[PDB]
């Protein structure tokens, strides 16, 4: 098997998986749209008792698979439990990464896209509206938003091309494996990432216009807001978030943990890999966007610019900012290659789990893995270039709730089906620290009944409206993403009789 080389290489790939486009975009959306500080008091503790929790366990049922050869769901709930169903549940643990890749890797693609344009200027420029006007027309002609009835998608001869260039890139990490893949681009992407989004913290905090500075954003999103914590939208908002931004319930940290050595500490590699994202996205991930945003347009009006759209703020709103300044275009550039990286780096960690089935259970040559691998996603992402609204179905679908239900049957196989005491075993074996005693009652009690009541709540006042009261046009998408759904489950039930041959 494939393992990591460095131990520094291992938590910067991990910390790459989870430090993502999540962090810079989803985030401040998140946030802002939750009363801010309203939102952080169920953020921090949705990260105590669920973030920190599963992570662990993800990392465990990684390194338990990988010792016995098998780095995805399908085969380690099957060993975790041997049975006919933990198979086939396993397989949203294929599911859900290659689903997310499908949209996630044409969303980075705009980021190289928008990179490229704001280096060589490319772009447009100011002559309130007035000022997002042009940047607004801009996103739009490069992705191809409708401009009439017809709810299909124009992208922009650029944005094609670079979707394949993407994939390119993307592919020349993957192809090149684990250690001399994988860790070595994580070794230079994470410090230049750190560094960009440091210099654009520091330079978003010098804003100033008569409309306010950087600090008043700062203060909106930690001012905590106890008039906030009894609405369950806010909850449901929090839970999502940390799940997205941790990179859990996605089977990708399951699929890295996998390389992970069989006597090797898991307890503060995965606690230093979550506490780095979390750092990267409350402090630099929140002190860009809506600061900015706050700075020049105020609070009331950076919250209806937030609930208007989700890329408004990072694609349309920041650089129109920028614009406005000393070298603004260059700044944009900055901001979109730090996207660029982020999402790069968690693009290769959702897309090397359908790679380590097509490696471990069918046997095929990592070559032949990534390339059919890239083919598939390739293929798939035309429904989302093309296909108004089928972005927000697969988001919703497979990066929202998808992984929520999944963290929750993840951690139900593992403590309550395999055993609380042998799961908790498998966590703390070989740690360099343990894990505080008090995680054991939260593992088994506090976090499934939690997750159970939320998916309850979730399934039963928030689903009926996007089942119902949604264009016709999302059931391409249902149906489309449904048929990777039995796709996934034939090649699984290949594996097995392939294993028995
Ligand atoms: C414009 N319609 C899309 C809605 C938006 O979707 C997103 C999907 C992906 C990402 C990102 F960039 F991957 F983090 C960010 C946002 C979203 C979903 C959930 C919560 C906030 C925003
Ligand atoms: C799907 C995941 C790889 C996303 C990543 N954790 C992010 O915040 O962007
Ligand atoms: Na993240
Ligand atoms: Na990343």
């Amino acid at each position: 098997r494939e393992h990591w080389a460095t131990r520094l290489g291992l938590i910067l790939a991990m910390a790459g998986n989870a430090v993502g486009l999540g962090n810079f975009l989803r985030f401040p959306v998140q946030a802002a749209e939750n009363g801010g500080g309203a939102f952080m008091i169920p953020y921090i503790i949705a990260f105590l008792l669920v973030g920190i929790p599963l992570m662990w366990i993800e990392w465990a049922m990684g390194r338990y698979g990988g010792a016995q050869g098998h780095g995805t769901t399908p085969a380690i709930f099957y060993l975790l439990w041997r049975n006919r169903f933990a198979k086939i549940l396993g397989v949203f643990g294929l599911w859900i990464p290659l689903v997310v890749a499908i949209y996630y890797v044409y969303i980075e693609s705009w980021t190289l896209g928008f990179a490229i344009k704001f280096l060589v200027g490319l772009v447009p420029e100011p002559p309130p509206d007035s000022i997002l006007r042009p940047f607004k027309e801009f996103l739009y002609s490069y992705i191809g938003v409708p401009k009439g009835d017809e709810p299909i998608l124009k992208p922009s001869l650029f944005a094609y091309i670079v979707f394949l260039i993407t994939m390119f890139i993307n592919v020349s990490i993957l192809i090149r494996g684990i250690s001399k893949g994988i860790e070595r681009f994580a070794k230079i992407a994470m410090p230049t990432l750190f560094i960009l989004a440091v210099f654009l913290v520091i330079r978003v905090f010098l804003l100033e216009t008569p409309n306010g500075t950087a600090a008043d954003g700062l203060n909106f999103l930690w001012t905590p807001d106890f008039e906030k914590l009894k609405d369950p939208g806010v909850w449901i908002a929090a839970v999502g978030q940390i799940f997205f931004t941790l990179s859990l319930g996605f089977g990708a940290i399951i699929t890295y943990a996998s390389y992970v050595r069989k006597d090797q500490d898991i307890v503060l590699s995965g606690l230093t890999a979550a506490t780095l994202n979390e750092k990267a996205e409350v402090i630099l991930g929140g002190s860009i966007s809506i600061p900015a945003a706050v700075a020049f347009f105020g609070v009331a009006n950076a919250v209806a610019i937030a609930k208007a759209g989700a890329f408004n703020l990072g694609f349309i709103t920041l650089p129109a900012i920028f614009s406005q300044t000393a070298g603004g275009t260059f700044l944009g550039f900055l901001w979109f290659f730090l996207l660029f990286f982020a999402g790069l780096t968690s693009s290769i960690a959702i897309m090397q789990p359908m790679i380590a089935f097509l490696e471990d259970e069918l046997k095929l040559s990592r070559k032949h893995a990534v390339l059919w691998t890239a083919a598939i996603v390739f293929f798939s992402a035309h429904l989302v270039m093309f296909l108004n609204k089928s972005l927000d179905e697969m988001d919703f679908w497979a990066g929202t709730i998808g992984v929520v239900f999944f963290g929750l049957t993840e951690l139900i196989i593992f403590f309550w089906i395999f055993g609380a005491d042998k799961a908790w075993e498998e966590i703390n074996r070989g740690g360099i620290i343990k894990v505080p005693r008090i995680y054991y009652y939260v593992m088994r009690y506090i976090t499934p009944a939690f997750l159970a009541v939320l998916l309850v709540v979730w399934a039963r006042e928030y689903i009926p409206k996007i089942m119902e009261e949604t264009h016709w046009t999302v059931w391409i998408t249902r149906f489309y993403i449904i048929g990777l759904f039995l796709f996934l489950t034939f090649l699984v039930f290949l594996a097995e009789r392939r294993r028995n041959h």
